[PDB]
């Protein structure tokens, strides 16, 4: 279920990576320096108006498969179900969640994880095309804190 607090990360990060991305010589570039991109636990795609990604903020496949190309022409939300093993292949970042993840698993015959999604539709712009940003929260609701 969403909450405000993940509507406005979500959204957040989605307008800090388009802020970061610049159109160049016919190709999008994000120059992403190590310190940022660990800044968040949230993992952003960005794609053009065809639909076809030009830009994936770290390479996960079972989410790739997860996010319907239909769900990239307009802004929303969405939730992905996923089972324990495919979140700790997403979130595979930080111990301190992962240390719970684990527990959840122990805990659980075949816990379901709830990952949230945003997209975010920006239209062209004098210095930008228009692009599809996908944030998806890598820490599954069920983890989430209070």
């Amino acid at each position: 279920s969403f909450d405000k607090t993940t509507f406005r990360l979500l959204r957040g990060e989605s307008n800090l990576f388009y802020t970061l991305a610049k159109w160049e010589n016919n190709k999008l570039h994000v120059e992403l320096p190590e310190n940022i991109d660990k800044q968040s636990p949230t993992m952003t795609l960005i794609y053009d108006e065809n639909g076809q990604l030009l830009w994936a903020q770290r390479d996960v496949p079972w989410l790739m498969k997860m996010i319907q190309p239909d769900w990239l022409k307009s802004n929303g939300f969405h939730e992905i179900e996923a089972d324990v093993n495919d979140t700790s292949l997403l979130l595979s970042g930080d111990h301190s969640i992962q240390q719970q993840l684990q527990e959840v698993r122990q805990n659980n015959n075949n816990a379901q994880m709830t990952h949230s999604v945003a997209v975010n539709v920006y239209p062209a712009t004098s210095r930008m095309p228009k692009l599809t940003i996908v944030v998806v929260d890598t820490i599954p609701v069920e983890l989430k804190s209070s």
